[PDB]
């Protein structure tokens, strides 16, 4: 995957070469994108919008140490489709964690989570938040097991995966127009829809052993069209329920 490589480090040790080569990302000058590794952490830009800033995930801080301390855990929307209740922590596999928000919140509440991303350019952010995040002295220790990263396809890997999840949860990028901030903006401008996301449903449905949730922005249509009466709803989206396959 081509994008334009950015080293904000000034160490010269090599780390972002290391990095590139590790998620098979390729330098490319004049790429509309930036991937930059600042000595905070590595962000993703959008060159021709410098206002618009820089995009990373950050578990201890920011918008995501807000929603764990202000969000509601469990009482959280999709923690209650996931079927999170009283002692109730099911261990998930999120296809498409994206940038890890939904899976940090589950993480949180108490589940072991395991996240996959096909994108080599986010799978890069969340690896790097995760370096960050394992070494905090408050939440390294329990986040370096309730949340891992695994890169592998969605579509072939969702079935290789052991020991075999209770539940997959699914929310691939579904082909918008309609963002309103920076931290949509500039990801949006990277990540497109996935073409292939109504073939994610058959094979989450075999790998979870309890359920597979997939969240629905408002309107849209249910994942590979197939119909469910279970589903959380919420503000502007709601989350499909399916039934798994028990061992």
């Amino acid at each position: 995957m081509k994008i334009c490589l950015i080293d904000e480090t000034g160490t010269g040790d090599g780390a972002l070469s290391v990095l590139a080569a590790r998620w098979g990302l390729e330098h490319d000058e004049d790429n509309l994108m930036a991937l930059v590794l600042t000595p905070e952490h590595l962000e993703l830009r959008k060159r021709d919008e410098p206002k618009l800033g820089g995009i990373f995930v950050d578990f201890v801080g920011g918008a995501m140490a807000h929603r764990r301390k202000f969000g509601g855990g469990r009482g959280e929307a999709v923690a209650k489709a996931v079927g999170i209740k009283g002692d109730y922590l099911p261990d998930v596999v999120d296809a498409t964690a994206g940038l890890g928000r939904d899976a940090f919140v589950l993480a949180s509440v108490g589940c072991r989570v395991r996240m996959l991303e096909r994108n080599p350019v986010v799978a890069a952010l969340l690896d790097d938040g995760l370096a960050r995040g394992y070494a905090d002295a408050e939440i390294g220790g329990w986040l370096q097991e309730r949340l891992q990263l695994i890169h592998a396809s969605s579509l072939t890997a969702l079935t290789d995966i052991t020991p075999r999840p209770q539940v997959v949860y699914l929310d691939p990028m579904f082909p918008h127009k309609q963002l309103v901030k920076k931290e949509m903006r500039v990801f949006q401008s990277l990540v497109g829809p996935d073409l292939d996301a109504d073939g994610l449903l058959e094979p989450a449905r075999l790998l979870a052993t309890k359920r597979v949730v997939v969240k629905r922005p408002d309107y849209a249509p249910p994942l590979a069209n197939v119909a469910t009466p279970n589903a959380v709803v919420t503000k502007g989206h709601r989350f499909d329920i399916y039934a798994g396959t028990p061992v």
